[PDB]
């Protein structure tokens, strides 16, 4: 209504129900919008985000719509902290989900998780939109076990420089290709590399990539042409797909469309 643009939600329409956790931007809550609709409410800690730049970009993010992307519903920005309102995902963060051994996942389930993410990424790629921090910790799981990609592009608005370059102590070194670590060259192909590492995370049931190495040691390892190796649960065909994401030459890495076709082929052959 009056006083709100299409990207703006009236915070008075929110009912807060439960705290979900605390991330780098602060607290996230579960609630309802207009008494009925489940939402996640991210309360952005003062000084953590380039808020004006994010708000302008939220207008673009609003129009990203794909079943395997966690939907942005709008922002509450008349205030502080500002809120980001998104789709609620009842089963939480993929990294934590993978690590719960009770699930006793079949490999077909793991491949489906990879396909969920690959469909989201193929969509983003078709819109020339980079994730820039793809990893299991940025995927969420709904009450039907569907995995969706979250926080696409959001790293661009982080003000804490520990996160923002390879010079930083919290940069995602373990999900970065050599050209990012060496030269800060981000591209579709750095998302492709990260996706291969995510596949590895899924098939490893949430192990940290390069688990015995520091970030520094990982960067060395990678730049010397060495790689993660095959998780026990990955068939040779699945390993070929994730490994293809790690070509030293970025242009020799597949597209998300090609990865999706490869994943579908393996599903058909392994079903
Ligand atoms: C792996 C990184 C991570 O944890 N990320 C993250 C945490 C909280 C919220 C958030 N955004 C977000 N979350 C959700 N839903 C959701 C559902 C369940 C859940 O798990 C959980 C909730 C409360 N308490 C615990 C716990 O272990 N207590 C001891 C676990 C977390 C989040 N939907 C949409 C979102 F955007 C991301």
């Amino acid at each position: 209504g009056l006083g709100y643009g299409s990207w703006e939600i009236d915070p008075k329409d929110l009912t807060f129900l439960k705290e979900l956790g605390t991330g780098q931007f602060g607290v996230v809550k579960y609630g309802k919008w207009r008494g009925q609709y489940d939402v996640a409410i991210k309360m952005i800690k003062e000084g953590s985000m380039s808020e004006d730049e994010f708000i302008e970009e939220a207008k673009v993010m609003m129009n990203l719509s794909h079943e395997k992307l966690v939907q942005l519903y709008g922002v509450c920005t008349k205030q502080r902290p500002i809120f980001i309102i998104t789709e609620y995902m009842a089963n939480g963060c993929l990294l934590n989900y993978l690590r719960e051994m009770r699930h006793r996942f079949q490999t077909q389930q793991l491949l489906e998780m990879c396909k969920d993410v690959c469909e989201a990424m193929e969509y983003l790629e078709s819109k020339q939109f980079l994730h820039r921090d793809l990893a299991a910790r940025n995927c969420l799981v709904n009450d039907q076990g569907v995995v969706k990609v979250s926080d696409f592009g959001l790293s661009r608005y982080v003000l804490d420089d520990e996160y923002t370059s390879s010079v930083g102590s919290k940069f995602p070194v373990r999900w970065s290709p050599p050209e990012v670590l060496m030269y800060s060259k981000f591209s579709s192909k750095s998302d492709i590399w990260a996706f291969g590492v995510l596949m590895w995370e899924i098939y490893s049931l949430g192990k940290m990539p390069y688990e015995r190495f520091t970030n520094s040691e990982t960067a060395e390892h990678i730049a010397q042409g060495l790689r993660l190796y095959r998780p026990h649960l990955a068939s040779e065909k699945v390993y070929t797909i994730m490994y293809s994401c790690w070509h030293e030459k970025a242009d020799e890495r597949p597209t998300f469309k090609i990865l999706l076709s490869n994943i579908l082929d393996v599903m058909d052959e392994e079903s």
